[PDB]
């Protein structure tokens, strides 16, 4: 942390962070969601990580070079060692990707591999070629090189996610799935793990092995498994928690507005939320009744009416605003929501459905106090103006995120926050064989337009081809799309330095510290 002139710190240096729910594991190679990356980032630190403002910045690596964008050479710090004393080494880095790559590990973020193009990624998914095979190779101890299939010049933007960040290779082979409990776990971020009560808490304490432990100022930190942000909010206000989770209660937050205003933090977050439909099952395999549930949900009254915290109406996956997105609005989301709802009656009733054989479907939403509210409204909407019937059920995170890698299900409820800020951190979730595509979509059109966007050597070209491959997912309705999310959570005055200036939110506790008070 940088701790500015003349600021009192705090005899103690704790926090509480509410994180939303119960972990998926602290394993990098088994997590997906954003209570997850939260933990990891103060647990384990790969090759760049984001500064407090979110640029790409040294972590493991110092310095790195690219030879035409298609070879990538990571200079290690000479002192990165993990929480028992032991260096971080590139052999380190070359067992963790392999091990990432390796269908064995059923990674969800296997793919991000693919993402970066790293030679052979295909052939090793498909079990074609050993994992050992990967384009990585440490050049000495303190030397990782990468190899990719073509050049990607925003390669290094990946690199600050949890799926690429070392594993101790040793803790993995002697205790399996048990290698991250508390007895067994090693670490090479900031911190490591004290306490681990499965839907209690998570509390970490300071990691002196850290190579840069002289700049961490907070000595503990528990991360809490709260699902109501009803309960957040109250337990933050009550003393208990310092932050808040970045999930907002409908209940709640206009009074909070008037009655906090300045621990009310509402930033720019390239997030996007939406319904996430099964494209693989009867009858949502049909694209008129994709259609027709995502003209018929009215945006502006669950942005502005329902929800009301700041939140855009979405027509797409990947937020506008995103570095390098440059997307088309669509006809339909200028239209007015009476227009919406004749065409979507008219396809519904195009694909069969009656009165007497409505539509009849469940709508699967992870537990929470926001979530149920908004698919309350959701399915009224629907109701009113579109005559289908849906079964509400929640599920908690970690069953929830299985259930959709699974396919069983109709529609549910989804959220996808950038891993790195480029289109193609949203558009790559919906190649046919991605590990993250919980749509089960499947286009090939889809897949060509974005293989063409590293084909040529031009951001204007690959702008263009991010921006028709938006138009392809809307085309198909692979989505609901619903609004781009702004990041709204309480944080108090004593906590200082959260700037709120990282569209990816990639937060380090180490960057934080507690102001006297
Ligand atoms: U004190
Ligand atoms: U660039
Ligand atoms: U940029
Ligand atoms: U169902
Ligand atoms: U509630
Ligand atoms: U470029
Ligand atoms: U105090
Ligand atoms: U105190």
């Amino acid at each position: 942390a940088d701790v500015p002139a003349g600021v009192q710190l705090a005899d103690k240096q704790t926090l509480v962070r509410n994180n939303g729910s119960e972990v998926q594991s602290l394993d990098p190679h088994k997590i997906e969601g954003v209570p997850e990356s939260n933990v990891s980032r103060d647990l384990f630190e790969g090759l760049l990580i984001s500064d407090v403002e979110g640029h790409p910045s040294p972590g493991v690596a110092e310095k790195w070079e690219n030879k035409d964008f298609k070879v990538w050479t990571f200079h290690l710090r000479e002192n990165a060692k993990w929480s028992d004393g032991t260096p971080v080494t590139a052999h380190d880095f070359v067992y963790s990707w392999q091990r990432l790559a390796d269908p064995n590990t059923a990674s969800p973020y296997a793919s991000y591999l693919q993402y970066g193009h790293i030679a052979n990624i295909d052939d090793i998914i498909a079990g074609k070629k050993p994992a050992t095979d990967l384009g990585v190779k440490a050049l000495d101890d303190h030397t990782f090189e990468v190899t990719l299939s073509e050049p990607v010049p925003y390669f290094y933007k990946l690199l600050v996610h949890p799926s690429v960040s070392p594993v101790p290779k040793s803790a993995v082979e002697k205790f399996g799935d048990k290698w991250t409990q508390p007895a067994n776990i090693v670490t090479n971020g900031a911190y490591k793990l004290k306490n681990w009560v499965v839907n209690e808490r998570i509390v970490l304490e300071r990691n002196p092995q850290y190579w840069d432990n002289a700049k961490t100022v907070i000595n503990q930190v528990t991360y809490l498994p709260i699902s109501s942000e009803v309960t957040d909010v109250n337990r933050y206000r009550s003393g208990e928690i310092d932050m808040t989770y970045n999930n907002m209660p409908i209940e709640l937050f206009q009074k909070l507005k008037k009655e906090i205003p300045n621990e009310v933090r509402v930033d720019p977050y390239l997030c996007t939320y939406y319904y996430e439909i099964n494209n693989q099952k009867a009858p949502f395999n049909d694209v008129r009744v994709r259609t027709a549930l995502k003209l018929a949900l009215d945006r502006d009254i669950i942005v502005n009416k329902v929800k009301n915290q700041g939140d855009l109406p979405a027509y797409s996956y990947t937020p506008p605003y995103t570095d390098g997105a440059k997307l088309v609005e669509p006809e339909w989301f200028k239209w007015s929501q009476q227009k919406r709802n004749e065409e979507a009656k008219k396809l519904l009733a195009e694909a069969g459905f009656t009165a007497d054989k409505p539509l009849t479907f469940d709508l699967l939403y992870n537990t929470s106090d926001l979530h149920k509210k908004l698919a309350i409204a959701v399915a009224s909407i629907w109701k009113k103006n579109l005559g289908v019937n849906v079964n509400l059920e929640n599920q908690e995170w970690k069953t929830f995120l299985d259930t959709r890698h699974q396919g069983t299900f109709d529609v549910a409820r989804a959220g996808w926050c950038a891993d790195y800020n480029e289109p193609t951190s949203f558009l790559n979730t919906m190649l046919s064989d991605s590990s993250n595509n919980t749509a089960h979509y499947k286009s090939p059109a889809f897949d060509k337009l974005i293989a063409d966007t590293l084909k040529v050597a031009d951001d204007t070209q690959r702008s263009e081809l991010y921006a028709k491959a938006e138009q392809q997912l809307d085309k198909d309705s692979a989505i609901v799309p619903v609004y781009y999310y702004v990041n709204a959570r309480l944080v108090k005055p004593w906590v200082g330095g959260y700037t709120g200036k990282d569209p990816l939110d990639n937060i380090y506790v180490k960057n934080l510290y507690i102001i006297k008070h």
